[PDB]
C-alpha cells in the first residue's frame, strides 16, 4: 500500500474547473480520466502516471505525475499534456503542479509547439 | 493500429546517454522503463505515458509524454520526471522533449521544487 | 507614454513576500530592484527588462519580463532568474509571472541547472 | 570587468538562424537588440538583461538572462520573451538558455499564454 493511496485515489478539481479522477495503485501507478474545461477538448480522455508510494516522513509533499494524450472518441487535438507536481496531504489537501503541452506540429514550427503552465488541484 | 506505433516502439537514447524502453500500444498506451545516466538514479525505473495513436498525416510530429516515478527496488530519489514532446519520424527518427522534474519537498520550500530541461532521444 | 506605465511603475509583493520595485519608461523599459524573501538572496539586486508599451485594448494583458543576476554587494548567488508575465489592470491589479531560475554550472551538471516556477504579485 | 565581459559582447546566433547582439557592461548589464528569424517579428528589437559579472572560477557557466518585447517601429507581437541561461566560454564559446513566451491574452486565455522552449547560442 503506497503511503498517500489512499489520500491520492479520488476525484480533483483544478481552478480552470477541470476534473481529474485518479486511482493511485499499491505499485506507484496512476490511472483515471482528465476532463479539461478549456481547450480543443470534451468529455473524458485517458490519463496515466506514476508517484511516490514510499515518500518521506519529514512533512515533503509526494512527487507525482501524469500524462494526457488529446485523442478520444470525440476529438483529436493532436497534442499531450504532462503535469509534473506533488500531493500535499492535510486538511486541505492539494496537488500542485506544473504541466508541458506540445502540438504535434511541423519541423518548421517546433519552436512554438509547447505551452507551459501551472494547475493547482484540490478535493473540493 | 496507432499509425506511429512501430516508429515509437523501441529502445532510445537520450545526449545524456540515458535509455528509455518504450512500447506504444494500438489505444495510445506507452509502457516500458527509463534508466538515467546521471542524477539520484541506478538501474531501470517504470514508466508509463500516452501518445497521439492518430496523428495529423500533413507531416507534423506525433504528441506525446511519459512519466517516471524515481523510486525502484535500489533508490527512492523521492521526485518525478514527465517528458512532454514529439516523435518525428523518418531517416534519423527523434523524440524531442522538454522535461519537468519536481521534487517532494516541504511547503516553505515548494519554490526550489521543478527543474525544467530538454531532452533528445535518437534510435543509435 | 506607455498604454500601462502608470499601473506598472511602483512597489510590488508576490506570495513568497518578496518586493518588487519597478519603473516602467514610455519607451517600455523596466528598471527596478528586487528582494527575495527565500534563497540565497540578501537586500536589493538590480533588475532590468522590457514590456509592451502599446498593450492591446481589447482586456488582454500586458506582456512584460524582467531579469535579476543574483549578484549585489552583500552574495553572489551565481544564477539569474528571468520572469515572463502579463500586467493585469483593475481594482485588484495583478502581474502573472512564470520564471526560470539558471545557475551557472560545470557542463556535466547543466542537466539540472534551471528551476521552473510562477510567481503572482499584487500592489498590496 | 565582468570575468566573461569580453566572452560575452558581441553577436550571437541560434540554431533557429536569430542573431542576438549584446554588450556586457562591468557592472552586469546586457543591453543590445534581437533579431528573430520566426514568429510574429521583423527586424531589431531592444533587448535588456544581467549577468553575472564575477562568475565562479570552478569551469561553471555563467549565468545571465534578457528580455525581449515584440514591440519595435515595424510590428507589435503584444508578447514578450525571456532567456534564462549560462554562457560557456572556450574555442566553441555557447550561451544556453531555456526561453519563456508570454502572449498578451484576456483572463480567459490565460492558461495558453506561455510558451516554452530552448535556445543554444554559437558565435559562428
Ligand atoms: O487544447 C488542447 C487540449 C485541451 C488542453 C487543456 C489544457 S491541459 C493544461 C491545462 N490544464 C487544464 O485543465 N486544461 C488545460 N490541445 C491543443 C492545444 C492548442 N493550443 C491552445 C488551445 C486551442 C484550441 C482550439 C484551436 C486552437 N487552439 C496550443 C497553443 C498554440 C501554440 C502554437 C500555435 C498556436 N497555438
Ligand atoms: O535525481 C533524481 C532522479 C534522476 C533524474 C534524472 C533526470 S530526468 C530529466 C533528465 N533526463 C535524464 O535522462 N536524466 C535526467 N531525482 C532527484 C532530483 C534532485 N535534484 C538534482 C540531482 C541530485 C542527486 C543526488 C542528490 C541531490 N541532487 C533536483 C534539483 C534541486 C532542487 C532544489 C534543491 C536542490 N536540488
Ligand atoms: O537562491 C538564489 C537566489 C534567490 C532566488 C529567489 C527565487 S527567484 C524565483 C522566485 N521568486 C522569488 O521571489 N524568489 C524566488 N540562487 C541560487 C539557486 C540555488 N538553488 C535553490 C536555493 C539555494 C540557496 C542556498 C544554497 C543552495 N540552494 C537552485 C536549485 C538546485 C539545482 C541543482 C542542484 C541544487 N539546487
Ligand atoms: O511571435 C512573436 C514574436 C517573435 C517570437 C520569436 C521566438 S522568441 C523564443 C524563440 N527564439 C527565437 O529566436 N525566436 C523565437 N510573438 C507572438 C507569439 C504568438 N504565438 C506564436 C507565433 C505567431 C505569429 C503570428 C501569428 C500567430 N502566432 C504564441 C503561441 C500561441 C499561444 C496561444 C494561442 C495561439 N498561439
Ligand atoms: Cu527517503
Ligand atoms: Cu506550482
Ligand atoms: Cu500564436
Ligand atoms: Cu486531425
Ligand atoms: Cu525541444
Ligand atoms: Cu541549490
Ligand atoms: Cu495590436
Ligand atoms: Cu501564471
Ligand atoms: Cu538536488
Ligand atoms: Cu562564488
Ligand atoms: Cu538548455
Ligand atoms: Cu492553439
Amino acid at each position: 500500500m503506497g503511503r498517500d493511496e489512499a489520500g491520492i485515489t479520488g476525484t480533483w478539481y483544478n481552478q480552470l474547473g477541470s476534473t481529474f479522477i485518479v486511482t493511485a495503485g499499491a505499485d506507484g501507478a496512476l490511472t483515471g480520466t482528465y476532463e479539461s474545461a478549456v481547450g480543443n477538448a470534451e468529455s473524458r480522455y485517458v490519463l496515466t502516471g506514476r508517484y511516490d508510494s514510499a515518500p518521506a516522513t519529514d512533512g515533503s509533499g509526494t512527487a507525482l505525475g501524469w500524462t494526457v494524450a488529446w485523442k478520444n472518441n470525440y476529438r483529436n487535438a493532436h497534442s499531450a499534456t504532462t503535469w509534473s507536481g506533488q500531493y500535499v496531504g492535510g486538511a486541505e489537501a492539494r496537488i500542485n503542479t506544473q504541466w508541458l503541452l506540445t502540438c504535434g506540429f511541423t519541423e518548421a514550427n517546433a519552436w512554438k509547439s509547447t505551452l507551459v503552465g501551472h494547475d493547482t488541484f484540490t478535493k473540493v
